[PDB]
C-alpha cells in the first residue's frame, strides 16, 4: 500500500450473507481491492465457508456481536459474551483473532470499552444502506462523501448493498483509490504522520 496515493476503507456490517456477502467479495478480487467485514458470530456459525474466504481473499475481519443487540441495553457479562462468543466462533473455524469492534448501532460506553479488550472502529461515511435500501441512491452518497483516508458504513445482507457496492468498487478503483482494510488504513496515516519526525534532523 503506498502512502502517496488515495486510500479508503470499504466496511461491511451484519454478515456473512453467502448470496451478498460472496457477490462483494468478487467484487473486491475482480478490482484488486480489500475491505472489512464486522461479522455477526451467529451468521458465521451459519456460513464459516464465508469466513474463510474472506480471510483467504486478504481481507479484515472484525467482530460484530453473536445476535445484535445494543450492547449498552445488557449486563457488562452479557454483552462482553455476546463479543466473547463471536471471538470464540470465530477463532474455531479459523484460527483468527479479531482486533477491531464495532458495536452494533454504534452504542458503546466506558464502561465495555475498558472490559472488551478490543479496538473500537467507527466509519465516518454512512449512506444508510438499511434505511434507503436503493442502489442508485447508496452509490451516489457514498461517491458524493468518499474521499481519502475516509472509512465507508455498508452492510453486505441486502441485494441492493451488494449491487451498489459493486459499483461503488469499480468507480473508486477508476479514481485512483487503494481499497485497504481498516488496520491498512491506519498504518498508512502512521507512515504519512511519520514525515514530521523528518523535522527533527531538518
Ligand atoms: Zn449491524
Amino acid at each position: 500500500v503506498d502512502p502517496n496515493q488515495k486510500v479508503i476503507a470499504l466496511t461491511f456490517d451484519d454478515g456473512p450473507n453467502p448470496a451478498t456477502t460472496n457477490q462483494i467479495l468478487d467484487s473486491l478480487k475482480k478490482y484488486k481491492g480489500h475491505a472489512t467485514f464486522f461479522v455477526l458470530g451467529s451468521r458465521v456459525q451459519y456460513y464459516p465457508e464465508t469466513l474463510i474466504r474472506m480471510l483467504k481473499e486478504g481481507n479484515e475481519v472484525g467482530n460484530h456481536s453473536w445476535s445484535h443487540p445494543l450492547l449498552t441495553r445488557l449486563s457488562v457479562k452479557e454483552a462482553l459474551k455476546q463479543i466473547n462468543d463471536t471471538q470464540d466462533i470465530i477463532e474455531k473455524i479459523s484460527g483468527y483473532r479479531p482486533t477491531l469492534v464495532r458495536p452494533p448501532y454504534g452504542g458503546i460506553n466506558d464502561e465495555l470499552r475498558s472490559q472488551m479488550k478490543m479496538d473500537v472502529a467507527l466509519w465516518d461515511v454512512d449512506p444508510e444502506d438499511w434505511k434507503d435500501r436503493n442502489k442508485k441512491t447508496i452509490v451516489d452518497r457514498v461517491m458524493n462523501q468518499a474521499g481519502d483516508g475516509r472509512t465507508i458504513l455498508i452492510h453486505d445482507i441486502y441485494r441492493t448493498s451488494a449491487d451498489a457496492a459493486d459499483e461503488i468498487i469499480k468507480k473508486l478503483t477508476d479514481q485512483g483509490y487503494q481499497l485497504v482494510t481498516v488496520s491498512q488504513l491506519e498504518e498508512v496515516k502512521k507512515q504519512r504522520e511519520a514525515k514530521e519526525l523528518r523535522r527533527q534532523w531538518s
